[PDB]
This record gives structure tokens, C-alpha cells and sequence, in this order.
RNA sequence: UUUUUUUUUUUUUUUUUUUUUUUUUUCUCCUCUUUUUUUUUUUU
């Protein structure tokens, strides 16, 4: 939690653009038919893991660019 | 006290052959309406 919160702190001191999408989820029972629909949401932990893997993939790409130029 | 005679079931067998699924019609034809076309992002 702390690590993610403050990787966020830094890379927003840089300043990202965090926006959203109009996404909805669907539950399907035994009969395979619509019990209900439910709007889904972005959760704190989604943001955490999103930034952890952003930084990860970022260092990955750095390594692999400086390692193989063209 | 009533003798004698009036044929019967066609003859024949020791002939060659080098093709081939099907088969043969039917004309030109007014697709109705918020749009450029949205787009990063993350959790599968």
C-alpha cells in the first residue's frame, strides 16, 4: 500500500493523465441469463497494481532499449 | 349253336461378339436518418 501510494506520489508530481471508461460487467447464472447488470468501478488496489506494473514495464523497456538500439 | 383281322408316344445339337458416372435453359431487381468514425490507462 505504502510503496504504491508513493510511487503514485512521485509519478504524479511528474503528472500523468488518469481518466476512465464507460465499462459495465455482467453476471450469468446457471440458466446463463441476466440476473442483473452492474456498473463496475476503479478500485484503490487496481490503481496500486497498475502503477507497480507501469514502473515495472517501464524499467523493462528502458533496459531493452539501451540494450538493443534498433 | 355266334368264327377271323384292323402298326405307334418329332428327327437334331460339339454357337462368335473387342464397353463405362452424367446427358438439355428462365430476365432486370430503391437496404430510411445524432455524427465525426471511438481509440491512452489498469485489473483476465
Amino acid at each position: 500500500t505504502d510503496i504504491a501510494r508513493h510511487v503514485r506520489a512521485k509519478r504524479d508530481g511528474c503528472g500523468a493523465l488518469e481518466l476512465e471508461g464507460v465499462e459495465v460487467c455482467v453476471q450469468l447464472d446457471d440458466k446463463k441469463n441476466i440476473h442483473d447488470l452492474i456498473p463496475k468501478q476503479p478500485l484503490e488496489v487496481h490503481e496500486t497494481v497498475a502503477e507497480c506494473m507501469i514502473l515495472a514495464n517501464h524499467w523493462v523497456a528502458k533496459k531493452i532499449w539501451e540494450s538493443f538500439p534498433h
